[PDB]
């Protein structure tokens, strides 16, 4: 039973009072949201994703495994879920990753595993991040506009230069949590107060905006309930 129903056929998004989202969240995860979790949620869009990763070792969603297209992220998700479904130790995970036709060509796959969480408690999850390319005002325009181009072979986007810099006069980022039960994207407007949670179609979440000129689809390990 999904956290929320799907969107109507003629709807691009549904808006949620934070209080109503939390109740739906608590029904779905079958437990009360903690104070640390509520505090993370109050950070806005980034909080929706941090709370859903369910990982106390994270304050920000990890960008290690970021890709130019949703389909690549979905393939990487399936590959990773297949490996952690065998309950590997960290060393067994590294070996498995090395043999996997998709994962072995990627950067940061080994780093993506949280060693202190047993692999039987993990699942690969997806979120989409929108951001501004000009992360250093000193960069030339050519550098800004090529730094986050996806690898022509693996579709992987190098995020190591990313500094959470906003386009001057705009919001720094958006994060959208991929709800694969209903095929919607969960985000928010900004941090508390007056935070509103959004449940959007991918097209609406991805729509042209002055704030952002880059979008990636990112795979990260979440901790199961
Ligand atoms: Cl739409």
């Amino acid at each position: 039973a999904p956290l929320a129903p799907p969107l109507a056929e003629d709807r691009s998004y549904r808006t949620w009072r934070v209080e109503d989202y939390v109740e739906a969240w608590e029904r779905y995860h079958g437990r009360e949201m903690t104070e640390d979790e509520r505090e993370n949620l109050a950070r806005g869009c980034i909080g929706v994703t941090v709370v859903n990763l369910n990982r106390e070792d994270l304050s920000n969603p990890p960008l290690n495994l970021s890709f130019g297209s949703l389909r690549t992220a979905e393939a990487v998700q399936a590959a990773l879920n297949k490996i952690v479904d065998t309950h590997p130790s960290p060393a067994q995970y590294e070996a498995a990753v090395a043999k996997d036709p998709i994962l072995k060509r990627l950067k940061n796959v080994v780093k993506a595993l949280p060693s202190w969480i047993d692999s039987a408690k993990l699942k690969a999850s997806i979120f989409s991040k929108r951001f501004y390319s000009w992360q250093n005002p000193d960069w030339s325009e050519e550098r800004a506009h090529t730094t986050y181009r996806p690898d022509r072979e693996t579709d992987q986007v190098d995020m190591s230069t990313y500094r959470y810099r906003a386009r001057p006069g705009y919001v720094n980022f958006d994060y959208g949590w991929f709800d694969q039960d209903t095929n919607t994207w969960w985000h928010a407007n900004h941090e508390e107060p007056r935070m509103v949670v959004y449940q959007s179609t991918l097209r609406h979440y991805s729509r042209p905006l002055q704030d952002f000129d880059e979008q990636v689809f990112t795979v990260a390990f979440a901790k199961k309930d």
